[PDB]
């Protein structure tokens, strides 16, 4: 996809095909009204990505990423050397006494990957965010990969492009209520599953919930600097859903299982064509 920044439409006729990468990480150090803008931990991501992909094809597993104990730093390992490292805090713009919960393998995995996918946006296609956070996000939110992976992990059984099941509530007020914590207190049934996750293991469905700095990268995340406390209470708000869910994990699957069974097997619910239950689109 045609890279613009820099003048480079006309610029890359300077050099030869195979310089071309190069001459861009150039350009890009030379270019990168304006908002602050908090991006040098989050774009560490994408940066080591574009490192590995120089190296030797059999030198390439060699370059990993992993975190500290303590679970709050990345660090960029080529081979054994951590060649940088970056604050999660840092890399989501949020404000340090702020409070992350632990991520599975897995979800550090994702996030990651939806790390890389907004580094590279924010690196190659600045124009993007120069118009508005909607139009950086629907590039990021719409990405294919992005997208797959997202709904791999978390509905493994559903296509990302799965069409809505028309809502039939056989829900008592009680249950509306129980349901209300997974969704910041409201009961709105094309909304209300937006955050949910499900797949079919020995006979048994298992529900979780989107890990609040995946749903906070994927659609609350702001790279202004400016906006550091605001990032904060989303992602606050996105705690508390997910504490609530597991608190009372045991009350509210029950009620996940009646729905997504009258359901044709999802929670991708929809009324008159309308829906927001997708994870991401």
């Amino acid at each position: 996809k045609a890279i613009h920044m820099g003048g480079w439409d006309k610029v890359q006729d300077h050099f030869r095909a195979e310089k071309k990468d190069h001459a861009l990480e150039v350009l890009h150090s030379i270019i990168h009204g304006e908002m602050e803008v908090n991006v040098e931990d989050i774009n560490k991501i994408y940066a080591f990505k574009r490192l590995q992909h120089l190296a030797c094809p059999a030198h390439q597993d060699l370059f990993t990423i992993k975190m500290d104990a303590s679970q709050t730093q990345f660090l960029l390992m080529v081979g054994d050397t951590v060649i940088s490292q970056s604050n999660i805090k840092d890399i989501l713009n949020i404000s340090d006494d702020a409070v992350i919960e632990s991520m599975s393998r897995e979800e550090r995995q994702l996030f990651l990957q939806i790390c890389e996918v907004i580094g590279s946006k924010m690196t190659w296609h600045p124009e993007l965010l120069q118009e508005s956070i909607s139009t950086l996000r629907k590039e990021v939110t719409g990405n294919a990969q992005i997208k797959t992976a997202v709904y791999e992990m978390m509905r493994p059984a559903e296509a990302p492009d799965h069409p809505l099941v028309e809502w039939q509530d056989s829900l008592t007020a009680d249950e509306k209520s129980m349901l209300a914590c997974i969704n910041a207190g409201n009961f709105e049934p094309t909304t209300q599953f937006c955050k949910i996750g499900y797949q079919e293991v020995q006979g048994e469905v298992a529900f979780s919930m989107m890990h609040p700095c995946i749903s906070y990268l994927l659609h609350s995340y702001s790279p202004f600097s400016e906006f550091k406390p605001t990032n904060s209470g989303f992602l606050k708000k996105l705690n508390q859903d997910y504490n609530d869910y597991h608190a009372k994990k045991m009350f509210i699957d029950v009620i996940l299982e009646k729905l997504y069974l009258t359901h044709e097997r999802s929670l991708h619910i929809g009324k008159d064509g309308c829906s927001r239950n997708i994870l991401l689109t």
